[PDB]
């Protein structure tokens, strides 16, 4: 699962887009996507 403060899954971010349990995967910009 995709760690706290990292990229989880925005535009081209191929891997794991899911975070870990507590953290959401926010898109803060348009290919950043961060788990907070
Ligand atoms: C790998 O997976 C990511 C998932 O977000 C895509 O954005 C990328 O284009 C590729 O398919």
């Amino acid at each position: 699962t995709q760690s706290h403060y990292g990229q989880c899954g925005g535009i081209g971010y191929s891997g794991p887009t899911v975070c870990a349990s507590g953290t959401t995967c926010q898109v803060l910009n348009p290919y950043y996507s961060q788990c907070l």
